[PDB]
């Protein structure tokens, strides 16, 4: 794996048509943003917010709401632990009145990965897609 590779790996999130924005992003031993779409919030995600999503609390996040480069979000459901799954399902708030944007999360063995939807795309269907990025990753040995 190579990081001019990331970068084209995650630049494919935005020829697929679901998505406004991508990264992929380290949770062990290298805890940062590896490759990032230009231009989004997920470039600017940070160690402490990565520590929330991978963390040992599961439940204060439904009441509190997490950030993602900043951005306020809040958490739709947590599946992040379950072997069979390794997602999450996020909603960016607003604003008042925005847009809000759905988010899914992916885990590998190594990495994170975040896809934003463009306006109006539904969770399922990103959801599916960061599921099978994450598999794919770990097949990969990350």
């Amino acid at each position: 794996g190579s990081m001019a590779g990331w970068q084209s790996y995650v630049d494919n999130l935005m020829c697929d048509g679901c998505c406004q924005e991508a990264a992929i992003v380290g949770y062990c031993d290298a805890k940062y943003v590896w490759a990032a779409t230009a231009g989004g919030v997920f470039q600017s995600i940070t160690p402490a917010e990565i520590d929330v999503i991978i963390g040992k609390d599961r439940e204060g996040f439904f009441t509190n709401g997490l950030t993602l480069g900043g951005k306020k979000c809040s958490v739709i459901r947590d599946s992040l632990y379950v072997d069979s799954d390794c997602t999450m399902d996020i909603r960016t708030k607003s604003q008042g009145g925005e847009p809000t944007y759905n988010v899914a999360v992916g885990r590998a063995g190594r990495v994170l990965v975040f896809v934003m939807g463009k306006e109006g795309v539904h969770g399922g269907g990103l959801n599916k897609k960061a599921y099978s990025m994450a598999k794919y990753l770990r097949d990969s040995g990350f």
